[PDB]
């Protein structure tokens, strides 16, 4: 089940009754939208205000609530470059210490630096753990688990099967980034969708993939 918007911009596919993954244009990049009863919940929103605020006004509009909450994986300007929609709209944007600090010093407004090394959110029925595993692709990148699906959001700290290489480099600690892949795989034994930061959904197999891509 794919909703396109009006541009093909912004596309939503379902996983589940309640989970779906949201994908921009910006290399295509995805997040999720978690359909809760007391509203949306974002995992990441857009590369920008405009394509944030199509995708909220997307979703909202299809779902008929507000989304509330966003969660941040990390300070890329890909990630928090529609923090600014966020905090105007008063959507709550959390992230780690780590993640708001970056984004204030690369001159981003700051999101709540709230989310710890796990941390346990609760949106209506959805529950959501967030996990910071170690430095990757980033140092602050996260991953964010739904543990009522098994479904893993892997952020860019996991590549997808169409990934060929890690990608932008540049912030990366492609030392750690093996280990923060092996703490994820610790951690959630029984996986059954992971997220990647860019492409299809996979399992498991996709942090097998980018062990491989650290070689
Ligand atoms: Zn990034
Ligand atoms: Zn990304």
């Amino acid at each position: 089940t794919v909703i396109k918007n009006e541009t093909g911009t912004i596309s939503i596919s379902q996983l589940n009754k309640n989970v779906w993954v949201h994908t921009e244009l910006g290399v295509p990049s995805n997040g999720l939208v978690l359909n809760t009863s007391k509203g949306l919940v974002l995992v990441d929103s857009s590369w920008d205000d405009k394509l944030t605020k199509e995708l909220i006004e997307m979703v909202e509009k299809k779902f008929q609530k507000r989304v509330t909450d966003v969660i941040i994986t990390h300070a890329h300007a890909d990630h928090i470059g529609g923090i600014k929609t966020l905090k105007e709209r008063g959507i709550k944007a959390h992230s780690t210490a780590l993640t708001a600090e970056l984004a204030k010093k690369n001159g981003y407004e700051e999101p709540l630096g709230d989310l710890q090394t796990v941390t346990n959110l609760k949106f209506g029925n959805m529950k959501v753990e967030t996990f910071y595993p170690g430095k990757g692709h980033t140092e602050d990148n996260i991953v964010v688990w739904l543990p009522q699906y098994n479904i893993l959001v892997g952020g860019d700290l996991v590549k997808s099967t169409s990934a060929k290489d890690l990608g932008n480099v540049a912030d990366a600690y492609v030392n750690e980034w093996s280990t923060s892949i092996e703490n994820v795989l610790k951690r959630y034994r029984n996986i059954n969708a992971v997220v990647p930061g860019h492409g299809e959904v996979g399992d498991k197999g996709l942090l097998l993939h980018t062990l491989d891509l650290l070689k």
